[PDB]
Parts: C-alpha cells; sequence; structure tokens
C-alpha cells in the first residue's frame, strides 16, 4: 500500500533534483538510476514488469546511494518517494 500523498515542497530538496533529471532524461549521477523496480514485495499496485523504474534521491554526505529513492510508474505524474529503502512509499504531489 501507498502511505499517502506528500507535497514535493515538503520532501528533501534532492527529491526535486531527481524529478528534474527524470523530466530531462538525465543524465543521472549513478549507473543504477533508471533500472526497473520489480515491485517484488507487492507494496505498490500490481503492474507489468517494466512499469516501474527506480532513481536515487541523493543523501547529503553519504558515500553510498543511501535509502532514498524515487519510483516512477508509467502513468502521468505517477511518482513515489521512499525514504527507507522501499519499506514505505508516498505519492509525490508536484503541484505543491
Ligand atoms: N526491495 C526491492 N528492491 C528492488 C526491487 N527491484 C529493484 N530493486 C532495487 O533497484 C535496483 C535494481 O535491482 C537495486 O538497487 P537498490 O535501490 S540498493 O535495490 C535494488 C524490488 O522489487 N524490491
Amino acid at each position: 500500500d501507498v502511505s499517502g500523498t506528500v507535497c514535493l515542497s515538503a520532501l528533501p530538496p534532492e527529491a526535486t533534483d531527481t524529478l528534474n533529471l527524470i523530466a530531462s532524461d538525465g543524465p543521472f549521477p549513478y549507473s543504477q538510476d533508471g533500472v526497473v523496480f520489480q515491485n517484488r514485495e507487492s507494496v505498490l499496485p500490481t503492474q507489468s514488469y517494466g512499469y516501474y523504474h527506480e532513481y536515487t534521491v541523493i543523501t547529503p554526505g553519504a558515500r553510498t546511494r543511501g535509502t532514498r529513492r524515487i519510483i516512477c510508474g508509467e502513468a502521468t505524474q505517477e511518482d513515489y518517494y521512499t525514504g527507507d529503502h522501499y519499506a514505505t512509499f508516498s505519492l509525490i504531489d508536484q503541484t505543491c
């Protein structure tokens, strides 16, 4: 299940940077950005393979990719944020 919707303005600023890179088709800072997210745990709605893609949301100061990600779906404005490495997701509202 999706935890609710959150205003893009309420997420860390780096989430806005990721969304802007997704709108321009990169380039992305990590080679793992844009790979398929399989939704293996069934947390997001069931869809065909390839419907979802995952992108890193940079954690300031981290040496690794950390735990924040944006997951996009194929629908218009369907983007989810996770701050705990795919345990919970919120739908991102880009209008606020
Ligand atoms: N938990 C989880 N991670 C996934 C799934 N599909 C892809 N990933 C992730 O996205 C990338 C490719 O498999 C990997 O980098 P990462 O974010 S560390 O975790 C892996 C999935 O269904 N579940």
